[PDB]
């Protein structure tokens, strides 16, 4: 069940053959067309009108730089174009129709009055047409390249947090010294380093883009509980597993009994971990929000524990 | 070591450069080229002919629509082309060889008698043609794009599960009620959801097209021993990571002491597990079957467990 | 260390070597002697009078039956006997010399001013009589046999609970019952019998005479805390291991699932205990106070557990 | 923060639209453009001169056919090309821009003093040309294609070692023989093979071509520490997983008792392992080394034992 | 509640005060009184007849010698004695009055139609008379020494054993041998003996005299069950606890890997143990049967293992 | 199997039924008789002469004050007495003939050559004499009382100690104190008492009278091996239980992080342990030396153990 955008929410329509992106201008002369695609153009931008009544179920396709909207026909030339009225004429209404296998993020635009489908294609002209619906070519497919969208917020769900697994991991054994008896101070110090593990990933919502950088706490295991480690200030990139460094840092001290030589041995559990979240977005251009559900997943640590003894 | 087809089956041609594939037609007038993928097109499939003799470990490709054979030759125009006669010419035999890094599950149709590689490219006329096999260039590679193929089977090796992981998750500890002494009952009821997690992974024999959709059981460790869960019906996606929803549900009461307050602990084995598998296939225009050998993974739990106490 | 009596509390003189207990009366004709227990004959029941002054350290032994306290002297005839005045006379100051080995239980009655020892037999006449002190003969040597006092309450000292060991005994596994699905109920009963264990072991203060028989709640582990179990009504007898029964009694119901068989597993940890307690006694025939100090000793059970499963 | 080479180093600019890389060559006729890839032409490879003093941080683009260096300019005709002197004029140095998102492994090739953007594309001629920098579209986009380079060795770093998850694997319990009393042998056999796990993934450093072929010692957890184990000759791929089979053989005997039957259970720890390490390469055309550093990680198994009982 | 025996059984009774025991003979001229023990005097065997009727709850006294019955009287000389017809007077029926605290296992013989009570005393004349009943002295007290009894048989209750303690005891870690890699060859020996310990105490019927020797099979702990050790034969004594040894024998081989030195722990589980249990016996001049029922009580070792590893 | 002393060795001949010890002296005018014991009577002790030859296996009984040797015999008046020449005549050999039951600890002196058997009562007179052996009187039986001895030194079997139960004491939990963040130190103390126990139990070899007072180090476990404690000076007494206290003392300190509470848990392990040894004594009046072999036995705590952790 494919993502498709709200009214407010702008991108880019890239075919899956031609590899470049719909245009809509009033000038300069050929009106629409094929571009590679250039963030900044206003052009290449498009958002959907809803069908309702008897188009429920059905877009149109309105341009952001022009305000028209796409149409698709068969017998008057040309076949497809730019046109006023949001929808107007049943020649703007489009039924998205999701691929499989390798095009299973990518959809045919088929507008089914007149049995036509949309075509983006390199090879032959023009670049950007409509065919026949029945006769179904792999240049028909689309996909979404939607408007750069910031991240302005993750709130995990921390109840529904999971260890999926857990072994102990001596940190520093070693770290024990001695002088037999009385005495009075042995000190002891711990910095170890582990590397932890950071993925994002997507489960429902809006398709943020992989890559997308971005900043945040990250889950961690408290005792009884999970909690979110606000100091972790790496960049993330969105689907993507990232690496960061987990320092622990203790100082300690012991001796006063009969005749001892102390041991510290500072222990961690580490393990994959899992956490539920819900991020907020926002458009740059625009400030319309969406939400994406997914779940953080991470080799992490946790129970820092510092045991002492003693020997003769 | 690359899946070639038996003799059986059907596929495309789909070029590395072009990413469009060949055909083989009787008519219109140019009878071989590219073409954008049409499913449904017949001009695109082909099988391989297995070479004997001193054509054994070569192949002739005999188109589909036609039953003619694919020609790579020098001197003689047109280079390419198609052909009557199950390989009677040593124009019609060719050798697969797979690419490396990028091209890994690409490969070359090399024509050794007249030293000469297919080629299939968009950039310079005829896109469908040869070259002198000793320079090697990006748009003589070619992959093969199955024909549709339906999974009717999966077999799992259940003697051969594992456990990668292992930690308690604790459902429901709370569910803890009291009337100090005699009384009757307390009855109890657990209704907790796990996500869980599910992966194909192709491990031998036929190549399933990434994405793939299917249904099937998924393996489960019972307490001794792993099983089939035929209760999951999601629609996975072969290759690829799915989640679904484990609901773990329970009632039982309790009371029957001098004086005490039940509580109810419900616990489960959460972890990683693994178990071979064999699915079955085979094609929907004309019944041939392969098998596929590969590994299930996920995320999964096991041994439900509810514990009863005593407190005053 | 041996505990004296303080001056409100009555005893017997048990010679180790007579076997026999010294008497005071005004008549019959023969005052003071030796003579069988008899628990209600006033003439064997002696207090003590603490020396004081020069005589502090030192014991005046005062006749219940006469109010008379006892002599020994050696020029003047008899040796040995009664009179007036509450130790007038430094003949009726003692020291208390406790025994050794098989004699630690007992002690001399020597009158240092006189050098003269008190002396209990059945070989020689006078059998209650003296000697020299500086020759230590075994029929010099006595014991306190207490009159009979009430044990009135048990105080244990609960915090200073210990466990000693603990193993898990599984009291009823079977309890395992099916009809595979649907249904509804499978109702379950334990009931299992543990022989546990009780002694009341002296640690310090007044001493008991072994054997006596009281009753009293008896320690239990809860499940972080030690507790008394008031159920428990069998006759103990002090310083001596006793045993008694613990019934554990349970009912509890299941089955609401897809398709399992129920299994029901009943245990308990069980070990040895022990928990110090001061023990509140006072005399039956007076009401004089007095307390004894003691560690308690038992194996037993604690944390009742039942844990419930499923099978296909 | 991508990987730009040092300046021993040779490569290919292969452009994100063209899907083609750039040619320099003295003849034939055009002497700069766009081609298919082929490893062995050397009109294909290029190093970096490394600007300095004003030119810091940039870069020229050295052709290694012909010697001479790329420059982008906007007045002159032709915009692009080829030109003696290692620099010597403005128009030579170049800001590499990384993209983001889909384009993060590719960047822009921008020449600061004209404003100027490199441009590669199959759409629109000349293929290989320019454009005003301020204008970003997607064809100004390029790759590192590095050239092939052998991987000498991996260094494992070994103290650093990690067991990410532990859970115990049966491999045979069954192998429970029996002939009562005296006799004197019973021997065992243990041959029990386990599906590993391997994958070599990229930490920093040069980038090695997803895919790459090679060999190498995989480490395995002892019982105290990792170590590397040699015997495993599998070919492995760089950054993606392979299997391999790891199979434990033993033989042990036992009987000699009283009247028992002897059980042998063979175990082992299996779960997910990971192992920082450094790898050292060279240039097969030159010898030039450059390392990369990894972490790798898979499920494996440890600490074989064997366990001996006795039944009546 | 004491032990009193059935009709057919024979015993002494010893006097506290006395230690002394009661004879009744034909001839010589004193016909009863009180002798030092000598077992092979019939002169000094009694057996009781329960009284019935109104003499329900009584009993009289017959003597095994003369097969006459005591009698104990006030007005006529003499007070006690010996005559025919089995309890035809009713100066022939005997009330036993348990004692307390020291004399809990001693006990009146009070005949109450004469308010009379049996003396047996070694200071005044008559030794073996009678007293008035409401005046209580300690030389009025018996105790039963009864006939000399052989254990035929001790038949323990498994099914109610119970582990009161467990910790793992390692009986030879060391036993680690090696020569690096092929060979064939490794043998292991075990020899390691514990000190075990055996102690059969009373619980309740009849009351085997305190360090009776015996010999029987004493309990051990399989693995799920307990069972009788029918090799352990020590002379064992009644209520006592008695030591004695268990070696643990064993011998196993190894060696068939790539290159490892083996190394076997061979370990045990102790603790204490303990058992219900039944004796049974007979009387050795006659046959007559009684029982015992008893708890024994053991530190035990149980569960032998032997552990196989590697190294390099 | 009773303990005989060797030839320097004195001690006492106690009389069961007598309960009284044979004396012999030169003056005054009776000989030989019976007296309670005085320790300082050298009357009163005697060592044996070991038959050899035909008196191999018996024993004649030496007077310490008199030099001369015990006789028993039938015919000729007196029937017992002293007599010069050690062992001259066939009169002064015994052969010593242990009890059973509560004689077990007792024996008999048999003259075998003529028939008889020592004779001490105090029912009787002669007090001291002899019995035709053949009919076997409680007033035959004597036991060894020797003399007073010394406990010179405890040497345990260290290597031969085990642990019978084992079960972690939680000292002190609470010890938990914060102020969140920075700051730098927090302290901890730790003083928890625990009531140790000790028993030093025969085995085998000389018969320490029970109770005889001593000091000594006590056995330890330390963590992988037994050792003495040689700080606690408490007196002892053979053979019987007694209590110690262990106090244990730790002063440690902690804070260094980013914002953490400090938690202390201090622990240790509690049960029963058991160790071998021998004891050394010598005469006080001779410095005449034996051993005695034992099992120590008590409850103990070892593995102190603090545990830091952190919350917020
Ligand atoms: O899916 C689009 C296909 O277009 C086909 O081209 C058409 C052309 O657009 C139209 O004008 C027509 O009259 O002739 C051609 C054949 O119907 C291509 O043949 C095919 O490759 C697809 O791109
Ligand atoms: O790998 C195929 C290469 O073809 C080359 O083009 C050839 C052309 O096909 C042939 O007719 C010849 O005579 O001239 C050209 C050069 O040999 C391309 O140059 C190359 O890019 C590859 O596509
Ligand atoms: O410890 C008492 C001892 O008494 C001794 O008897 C005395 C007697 O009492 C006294 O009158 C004296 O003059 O003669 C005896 C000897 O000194 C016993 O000899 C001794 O057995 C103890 O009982
Ligand atoms: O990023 C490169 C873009 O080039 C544009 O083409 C230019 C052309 O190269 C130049 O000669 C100019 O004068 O006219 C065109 C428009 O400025 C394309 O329009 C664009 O698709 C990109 O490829
Ligand atoms: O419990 C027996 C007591 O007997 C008492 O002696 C009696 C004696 O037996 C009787 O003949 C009587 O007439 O005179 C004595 C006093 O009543 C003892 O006095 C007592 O010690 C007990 O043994
Ligand atoms: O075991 C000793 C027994 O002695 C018996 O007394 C003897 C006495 O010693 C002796 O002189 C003899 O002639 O007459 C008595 C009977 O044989 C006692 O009868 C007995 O009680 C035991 O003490």
């Amino acid at each position: 069940d494919i993502y498709i955008p709200p009214e407010g929410l702008y991108f880019r329509l890239l075919g899956f053959a031609s590899r470049q992106v719909i245009f809509a201008r009033n000038s300069p002369s050929p009106d629409v067309g094929l571009s590679p695609v250039n963030d900044q153009a206003t052009d290449q931008y498009f958002s959907l009108i809803y069908g309702t009544g008897e188009h429920a179920g059905l877009y149109a396709i309105k341009s952001k730089a022009t305000g028209k909207v796409l149409f698709s026909r068969r017998p008057a030339e040309p076949y497809v174009g730019q046109i006023d009225g949001d929808g107007r004429y049943p020649d703007n209404w489009f039924k998205i129709e999701p691929g499989k296998t390798y095009l299973s993020k990518y959809f045919r635009l088929v507008q089914p009055s007149t049995g036509t489908a949309l075509v983006s294609r390199t090879h032959l002209q023009p670049y950007f047409w409509n065919h026949p619906q029945t006769e179904v070519f792999d240049d028909q497919y689309f996909t979404f390249l939607f408007e750069d969208m910031s991240i302005d917020k993750i709130e995990y769900d921390l109840k529904d947090g999971r260890i999926l697994s857990s072994t102990p991991n001596v940190l520093a054994t070693q770290t024990l010294e001695n002088t037999s008896s009385q005495t009075q101070e042995m000190s002891f110090n711990l910095s170890q380093t582990l590397t932890q593990t950071s993925t994002f990933a997507y489960t429902a919502g809006f398709t943020i883009a992989v890559g997308t950088a971005f900043k945040a706490g990250v889950p961690i295991f408290a005792e009884t509980e999970f909690k979110v480690d606000i100091s972790v200030d790496n960049q993330w990139n969105w689907g993507e597993e990232n690496t960061f460094s987990k320092t622990y840092t203790a100082t300690f001290s012991v001796r006063a009994g009969p005749g001892e030589t102390v041991k510290a041995v500072s222990t961690v559990d580490s393990g994959i971990i899992n956490v539920p979240f819900t991020a907020y977005l926002s458009s740059k251009s625009t400030g319309f929000e969406v939400t994406t559900e997914g779940i953080w997943r991470g080799v992490s640590s946790w129970d820092l524990r510092h045991t002492l003894t003693s020997v003769t």
